[PDB]
């Protein structure tokens, strides 16, 4: 619809400090009498997209930077731009974590790693490895304790146990992040993952255990050991619990390998307050008393803003959240994060339920996460055959036969609906308004609503992807060829976030090759 212009709208996540946040609202509003409401809503990451694609949503979000990719492909975040002065107070590698395509989509504002937090009056000396929580937990069994108990809900919690000894999500190659080589399956995952199971199995931790669960255990000393990250510390220190935060647990002598969330704040692209919103990040949010008041309600972890991370840096808990952010890795900003999330997570809670076995569970993990590529192999090339004059090289043997056989089917379909279809696509196009990179993106956030409505089957996807094509060819006409591979790209995230589960189920292309067999 419309988002209300003359005040900011914020959403921030629950267990965050809006409270604090809010106060700094209120140093904003004293000096320009515009009103800052903070609101912290569920699945607020969920929901962003959904309503910021109809126009919707808050001015500006905040969430940490995995999910700003995909956000900034369909269109949803304004670009920041701040002078050099104003870039030099925030640490280079925090502005990296908000780079996507060479554009800034969000401020960074803290470091988020997950620590071992420990009772000291249960255990003043905790494990430097995995491999003797199961010896710890029989003892405090007999003690009526728990060793450990931390989100086993979250695949954020478990992956540092299943990178540690080789696991990685898309390898990491000087800054950039490739797809085409993902490792959910391989030995080190594996290897990981099975450990956990085990302490399931062994009845020295429950597959059932949330974050909820733990976190009252841990805060009524009902268990020696929990895993969570610094927003946490508050309500340890309003228990009766005497606490330490350390570097967590190696695995096979390698130390636990933490995906590193820099929370940043995006603003949203149909924002009305865009310049009120970089003025309350950039001079009100973004300095050393607003961070004190938004650490002061939850603490934010290692701050971004070096000025007051220097004084941070002293307490010895940041100090193990540094130790073991250094140890992990930041996660990538890209577009597939969403889809591999979801698929790790199910993963993950069918290997622990018995659901499915570990090999069973990251074999299909090592699918879900594959397929955004394959997509895009496919949609891309079929995007510019159909556009401009560059040589049909698949016929010819170019990739793969799935691909091969996927393209020469969609020529056959997809030819078939452009013919039939004409005058359709000439009125939904003409009802769009699509003469740049912006629009195209615009498309983005139009057809989820045209798509995702209703059943899926073969029949609107290929629609989807012929629509693609008589739009790429309208990009060439005007000459914007150089969007065709972005509008490919939009219709790859849009497609296989929305149908991730039934593309699966239906093995993916493969399947869709299957149905028509051309
Ligand atoms: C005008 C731009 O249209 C779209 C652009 C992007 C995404 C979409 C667009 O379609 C909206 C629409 O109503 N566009 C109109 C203008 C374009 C037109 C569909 C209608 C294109 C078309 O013929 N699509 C047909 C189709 C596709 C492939 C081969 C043969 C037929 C289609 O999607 N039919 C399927 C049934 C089906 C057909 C063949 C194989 C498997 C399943 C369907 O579900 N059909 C649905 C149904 O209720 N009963 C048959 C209707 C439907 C079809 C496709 C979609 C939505 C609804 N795709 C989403
Ligand atoms: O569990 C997958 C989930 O991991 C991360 O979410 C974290 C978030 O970064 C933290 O700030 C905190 O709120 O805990 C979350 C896990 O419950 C990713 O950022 C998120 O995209 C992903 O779904």
């Amino acid at each position: 619809g419309k988002i209300e212009e003359g005040k900011l709208v914020i959403w921030i996540n629950g267990d965050k400090g809006y409270n604090g946040l809010a106060e700094v609202g209120k140093k904003f509003e004293k000096d320009t009498g515009i009103k800052v409401t903070v609101e912290h809503p569920d699945k607020l990451e969920e929901k962003f997209p959904q309503v910021a694609a109809t126009g919707d949503g808050p001015d500006i979000i905040f969430w940490a930077h995995d999910r700003f990719g995909g956000y900034a492909q369909s269109g949803l975040l304004a670009e920041i731009t701040p002078d050099k002065a104003f870039q030099d107070k925030l640490y280079p590698f925090t502005w990296d974590a908000v780079r996507y395509n060479g554009k800034l989509i969000a401020y960074p504002i803290a470091v988020e790693a997950l620590s071992l937090i420990y009772n000291k009056d249960l255990l003043p000396n905790p494990p430097k490895t995995w491999e003797e929580i199961p010896a710890l937990d029989k003892e405090l069994k007999a003690k009526g304790k728990s060793a450990l108990m931390f989100n086993l809900q979250e695949p954020y919690f478990t992956w540092p146990l299943i990178a540690a000894d080789g696991g990685y999500a898309f390898k990491y190659e000087n800054g950039k992040y490739d797809i085409k080589d993902v490792g959910v399956d391989n030995a080190g995952a594996k290897a990981g993952l099975t450990f956990l199971v085990d302490l399931i199995k062994n009845k020295h931790m429950n597959a059932d255990t949330d974050y909820s669960i733990a976190e009252a255990a841990f805060n009524k000393g009902e268990t020696a050991m929990t895993i969570n990250g610094p927003w946490a510390w508050s309500n340890i220190d309003t228990s009766k619990v005497n606490y330490g935060v350390t570097v967590l647990p190696t695995f096979k002598g390698q130390p636990s390998k933490p995906f590193v969330g820099v929370l940043s704040a995006g603003i949203n692209a149909a924002s009305p307050n865009k310049e009120l919103a970089k003025e309350f990040l950039e001079n009100y949010l973004l300095t050393d008393e607003g961070l004190e008041a938004v650490n002061k309600d939850k603490p934010l972890g290692a701050v971004a803003l070096k000025s007051y991370e220097e004084e941070l840096a002293k307490d010895p808990r940041i100090a193990a959240t540094m130790e073991n952010a250094q140890k992990g890795e930041i996660m990538p900003n890209i577009p597939q994060m969403s889809a591999f999330w979801y698929a790790v997570r199910t993963a993950v809670i069918n290997a622990a339920s018995g659901r499915q076995t570990v090999d069973e569970a990251l074999k299909d993990a090592q699918t879900g996460s594959e397929l955004y590529r394959q997509s895009l192999e496919i949609i891309s090339r079929y995007l510019r055959e159909q556009a401009t004059g560059a040589a049909d090289t698949a016929p010819m043997g170019a990739s793969g036969a799935t691909s091969r056989k996927a393209l020469e089917t969609l020529r056959r379909v997809g030819d078939g609906v452009q013919r039939n279809h004409e005058t359709a696509f000439q009125g939904m196009l003409r009802k769009l308004d699509i003469k740049n990179e912006d629009d195209v993106k615009s498309l983005s956030r139009v057809m989820i609503h045209v798509f995702s409505d209703g059943v899926t089957n073969w029949g609107r996807i290929v629609t989807l992807i012929s629509f693609g094509a008589f739009v790429a060819k309208h990009l060439k006409t005007i000459n914007q060829e150089s969007c065709i591979e972005p509008l490919a790209e939009s219709i790859t995230d849009v497609l296989v976030r929305t149908k991730r589960d039934w593309l699966v189920k239906q093995r993916g292309w493969d399947g869709f090759v299957e149905f028509f067999h051309v």
